[PDB]
């Protein structure tokens, strides 16, 4: 393997913004490595994205 | 009717947080009055909610 | 304007699938023409997409 | 522990419908046990829900 681990701070690289903590994972044929990210601005709200859409930040 | 109009600043009342501008509307049998809200923290990201989940703020 | 109107049957052109009825609209700088679509397979569930992601079907 | 495992067929118990396979997991304070579910009707589309919202089916 995984690019990210639980608790890593990540953001969407482009397009619609999203930033916060890795809180989970998923895997489909379309998205064989995906992550759930809890917004650091909006506690409790989670969005899921393919790994290629995300980048780790400090 | 409508409780909110385009551009109103709203937030989710409870549970998962969300806050920003009304940017659209939807209507289903389950949700006969729903709104699209663009996060003020994460430009471009939009989430949809029933009217009862939202409250207007200044 | 609008490409679609309320009640039009549409589907996602590519990637993750989605198909059902137009039930609403939204507009942001990133997505100046977007639509809410209620799944015809999963009543009550709605997802939002830019116009370019959707195509009308009979 | 987990209520469900990868590949279990589940559906939303009430409200907006969703049905398909468990494809992932997430954990937040609001949702300490959550699941990602890929629709069996719309390949590639995934939605996330708390465990209490879901039930396993054959
Ligand atoms: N709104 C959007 O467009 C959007 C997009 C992407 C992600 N999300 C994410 O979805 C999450 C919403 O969080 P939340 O605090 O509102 O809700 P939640 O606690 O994540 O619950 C989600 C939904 O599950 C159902 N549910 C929850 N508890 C249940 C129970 N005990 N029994 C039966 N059904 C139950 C309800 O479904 P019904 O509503 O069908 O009744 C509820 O609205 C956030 O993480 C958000 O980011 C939302
Ligand atoms: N991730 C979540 O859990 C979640 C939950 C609720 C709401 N949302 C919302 O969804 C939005 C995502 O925004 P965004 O900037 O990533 O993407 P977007 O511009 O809103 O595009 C959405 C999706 O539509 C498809 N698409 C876009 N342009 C296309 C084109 N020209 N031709 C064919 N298909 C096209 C792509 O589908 P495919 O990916 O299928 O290729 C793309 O990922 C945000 O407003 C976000 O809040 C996300
Ligand atoms: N799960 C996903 O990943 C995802 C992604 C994209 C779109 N969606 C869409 O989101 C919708 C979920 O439908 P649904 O039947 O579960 O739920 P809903 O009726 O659309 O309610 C959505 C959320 O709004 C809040 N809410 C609703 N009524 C409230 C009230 N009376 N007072 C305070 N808050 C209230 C709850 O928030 P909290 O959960 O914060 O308590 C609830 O989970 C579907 O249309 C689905 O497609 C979900
Ligand atoms: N639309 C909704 O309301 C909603 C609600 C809940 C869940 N969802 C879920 O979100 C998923 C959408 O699937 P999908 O096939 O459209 O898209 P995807 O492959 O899951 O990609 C999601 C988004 O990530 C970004 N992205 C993907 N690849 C990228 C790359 N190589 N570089 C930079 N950014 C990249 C794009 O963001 P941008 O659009 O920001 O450019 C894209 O729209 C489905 O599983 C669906 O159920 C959608």
């Amino acid at each position: 393997n995984a690019t990210f681990g639980m608790g890593d701070r990540v953001r969407k690289k482009s397009g619609a913004a999203w930033q916060g903590q890795i809180v989970g994972w998923y895997c489909t044929n379309l998205t064989p490595e995906g992550y759930a990210v809890e917004s650091e601005a909006h506690p409790g709200s989670v969005q899921i994205y393919p790994v290629a859409a995300l980048e780790r930040i400090n």
